[PDB]
């Protein structure tokens, strides 16, 4: 539907290694009268990472929800190179600089709204059978004060048919420090895999993003700043063996730090599902309020 000839270039306002999104304008009538939106593209376009480009479009594509950033449609020149994914522009950047931008005016009660937020896009990623592989809050969009959704997909899978997980290991660095012990140790990705990553998130909203706090910062100091290269995983395997865990935030109540803990389970079968984390948060949502 897009043409490239008629994408201006803003900035960019993200890199995620093998892609990046930029803020263009889509001015087709060349009068500046053409809405502002937001331009993924590959990086260093191989045919691999064309492929899952091309299956993340059709993801993304299929996902409509209030918490999910919305498709527009798809840009390419020459005949089909130069793929490149149009989403609507969301002003307020990822809910990482947001919060961070934000957090001496962002009380608990907003914070566990965008909780459920995220908890209502992951349920519904998860009726169609999609593990997000990713979940983290600088993979989180901020649409206004009020509104938060999901806003990438690189990583996102579907699941064999016959299975409930995927078995996935990508070359290069992965976020091991969001990553449940199974997904480490066999690489198996789950709704219950994103479950554990939700409860990293949880921890990253209580602790408002503050420098030494967050989970690689937390995890390397468990584990010694000394360790290096493959070891780091090595005992980072063996730290979530023995039930190290992220402490509590500052301010964080118990009944939360109690959600983190619950989605931080070994036992994949006992994390909580995405149905349950948000009547839970709703509930103590209401409570405060
Ligand atoms: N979410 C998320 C992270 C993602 C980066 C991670 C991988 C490529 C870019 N990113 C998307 C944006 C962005 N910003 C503003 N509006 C948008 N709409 C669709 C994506 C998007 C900024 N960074």
């Amino acid at each position: 539907q897009f043409e490239e000839r008629h994408l201006k270039f803003l900035q960019q306002l993200g890199k995620g290694n093998f892609g990046s999104v930029e803020m263009c304008r889509y001015d087709p009538l060349q009068d500046n009268t053409g809405e502002v939106v937001a331009v993924k593209k590959l990086q260093h376009s191989t045919e691999e990472h064309l492929r899952d480009f091309e299956r993340e479009i059709e993801i993304l594509k299929s996902l409509q929800h209030d918490n999910i950033v919305k498709y527009k449609g798809v840009c390419y020149s020459a005949g089909r190179r130069n793929l490149k994914l149009i989403m609507e522009y969301l002003p307020y950047g990822s809910l990482r600089d947001y919060l961070q931008k934000h957090k001496e005016r962002i009380d608990h009660i907003k914070l566990l709204q965008y909780t459920s937020q995220i908890c209502k896009g992951m349920e519904y990623l998860g009726t169609k059978r999609y593990i997000h592989r990713d979940l983290a809050t600088r993979n989180i969009l901020v649409e206004n004060e009020n509104r938060v959704k999901i806003g990438d997909f690189g990583l996102t899978k579907v699941l064999p048919q016959d299975k409930e997980y995927y078995k996935v290991k990508e070359p290069g660095e992965s976020p091991i420090f969001w990553y449940a012990p199974e997904s480490l140790t066999e690489s198996k990705f789950s709704v219950a895999s994103d479950v554990w990553s939700f409860g990293v998130v949880l921890y990253e909203l209580f602790t408002y993003i503050e420098k030494s706090k967050s989970p690689p910062a937390e995890f390397m100091r468990m584990i010694g700043n000394d360790k290096q290269g493959q070891m780091i995983v090595f005992h980072l395997i063996e730290l979530l063996k023995n039930n190290g865990r992220l402490p509590r935030p500052d301010g964080c109540p118990d009944e939360i730090y109690m959600i983190m803990t619950e989605c931080w389970n070994n036992n994949v079968n006992q994390r909580p599902s995405f149905r349950d984390l948000a009547l839970r948060v709703d509930q103590i949502r209401d409570n405060m309020a």
